[PDB]
């Protein structure tokens, strides 16, 4: 348990800001109980699989402001899992675009191009970012804030079983609409329920939520 505890608290950034104040600001940005302690409700949340971005702090120094200065935005699926018929993963990931549309000035157009915006990548392990996968659960995905190059792409851990449906795996859909709103600038939300939330939870209801448009307004 400590040694699941050091790892996620490294991962994601809140031993680099502070075990009891790391765990402190875990319980406050997951809307945990704040005890301070390495606790049955924290070990649960740490073992919850959930998004690969950092809570606290980003991955690295990236450039620009870290958001979109154009509306039309384009993406290229580089390559499918084979979990899914490509049809399905098509349409998984415009829906999941279709969300963020409707709620901003932005269009998505899928392109063939690594020219592309946002470049959407399965993978597993080391897959050439240096930020890597970790087999099966776990984190899921993992992406980058509006900008050049690596900067809003979105890349799926392909050690997952991705799904749709209510079952095994992971809903595609509900993980792409949540990378896709980091790719468009937003950060994790302290809102359980809220789509941005880091944490994955399965849902059949409509997955933004009042905090997760806020964020998006707020930017664009
Ligand atoms: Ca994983
Ligand atoms: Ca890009
Ligand atoms: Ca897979
Ligand atoms: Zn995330
Ligand atoms: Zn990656």
């Amino acid at each position: 348990d400590r040694q699941l505890a050091e790892e996620y608290l490294y991962r994601y950034g809140y031993t680099r800001v502070a075990l009891g104040p790391a765990l402190l600001l875990l319980q406050k940005q997951l809307s945990l109980p704040e005890t301070g302690e390495l606790d049955s409700a924290t070990l649960k949340a740490m073992r919850t699989p959930r998004c690969g971005v950092p809570d606290l702090g980003r991955f690295q120094t990236f450039e620009g402001d870290l958001k979109w200065h154009h509306h039309n935005i384009t993406y290229w699926i580089q390559n499918y899992s084979e979990d899914l018929p490509r049809a399905v993963i098509d349409d998984a990931f415009a829906r999941a675009f279709a969300l963020w549309s409707a709620v901003t000035p932005l269009t998505f157009t899928r392109v063939y191009s690594r020219d592309a915006d946002i470049v959407i990548q399965f993978g597993v392990a080391e897959h050439g970012d240096g930020y890597p996968f970790d087999g099966k659960d776990g984190l899921l995905a993992h992406a980058f804030p509006p900008g050049p190059g690596i900067q809003g792409d979105a890349h799926f851990d392909d050690d997952e079983l991705w799904s749709l449906g209510k079952g095994q795996g992971y809903s595609l859909f509900l993980v792409a609409a949540h990378e896709f709103g980091h790719a468009l600038g937003l950060d994790h939300s302290s809102v359980p329920e809220a789509l941005m939330y880091p944490m994955y939870r399965f849902t059949e209801g409509p997955p933004l939520h009042k905090d997760d448009v806020n964020g998006i307004r707020h930017l664009y």
